[PDB]
């Protein structure tokens, strides 16, 4: 059946407005930056040292206007970049993240140092602070602080990064009503991801991975109107076409900017195979929604993969 009306109602339920349109997100973000700013003051005061300063910038889904509401019980991710006024070559990247961990030791429950960020946990959301060295102090490149505490020297580095170039690639791929479909389809795949995978471990494809995949492979589908079901079917088929056989089947997707890492690299072999099987089933559900005569049956096939916010009309 035609299901464009139900996709659009689904999109209205799952959409979370971007930073520039979301006062709550800006305030929650600014509350953590102020906590960092004040925390650094006390951490460095008590060492009789000068506090380092930073310039923030918006990152991730609320920057790129690809944001979704979490499922009941889930958390949304506020992503921000902080560019510390340091030369990368003067500091261990782990030790810089420890500044930000120590600055936030009294903000909610406190922070943890993850491989690519310092995360602070609040009721219903977390803030991932990506920590960068200043490009002018650092020889001209923007490098992110990689590595965990007590990690070996090989497992920590200042890694070349281009979060703004990635954001600009996503923004400029399409425009107008075309770009709107592109963003709706990224949001649909994030809700699919939240519904069909556990937040647990690396099993869930990352939002940035799905977004990178859409950058490479999304194709507008429009006729008598936008056809989000057809755009998703083509896009899912194309992702499936790009799995190769190594140890077992893997989908390798480069970030289209520095550092050109495989966005799905952390997924184990078995998580990759499970990822592929769930894509196959989603593709089957997208094809069933086309072929079913009854709107009820078409929409129920989609609700099985997009979850209970996908509307299912009666009869």
């Amino acid at each position: 059946a035609p299901v464009q009306k139900q996709f659009r109602e689904f999109h209205d339920r799952i959409k979370l407005a971007q930073y520039d349109e979301n006062q709550t997100l800006r305030d929650e973000r600014d509350a953590v930056l102020t906590a960092v700013r004040e925390g650094l003051k006390k951490v460095f005061a008590d060492r009789g040292e000068a506090a380092p300063t930073f310039t923030p910038f918006n990152q991730g889904s609320y920057a790129m206007n690809t944001g979704v509401k979490p499922l009941e019980g889930g958390e949304y991710d506020i992503d921000v970049g902080i560019i510390l006024n340091i030369a990368k070559d003067d500091h261990d990247p782990v030790e810089v993240k420890k500044w930000i961990r120590d600055a936030l030791k009294d903000y909610g429950n406190g922070a943890e140092i993850r491989r690519s960020c310092v995360t602070v946990f609040k009721p219903g959301y977390h803030v991932d602070l990506a920590v960068y060295a200043d490009p002018e102090l650092s020889g001209g490149t923007l490098c992110i602080a990689k590595g965990k505490e007590n990690s070996g020297d090989e497992h920590r580095l200042w890694q070349i990064s281009d979060p703004q170039g990635f954001q600009d690639r996503i923004a400029s791929k399409l425009s107008g009503d075309d770009a709107a479909q592109f963003r709706r389809c990224i949001r649909y795949l994030k809700r699919w991801r939240d519904f069909r995978f556990s937040s647990d471990g690396n099993a869930a494809p990352l939002g940035i991975g799905l977004t990178a995949a859409a950058y490479w492979w999304f194709q507008v589908s429009k006729g008598s109107g936008y056809d989000d079901r057809d755009a998703l079917e083509q896009f899912v088929q194309t992702m499936l076409d790009n799995f190769h056989d190594g140890s077992g089947p893997r989908l390798t997707v480069e970030l289209p900017v520095q550092p050109y890492n495989d966005v799905f690299e952390k997924m184990t072999g078995m998580q990759m195979e499970s990822f592929k099987s769930k894509l196959q089933a989603l593709l089957n559900a997208l094809k069933t929604a086309k072929s079913r005569l009854e709107l009820h049956d078409a929409c129920k096939a989609l609700a099985d993969h997009f979850g209970s916010e996908f509307p299912v009309p009666e009869k």
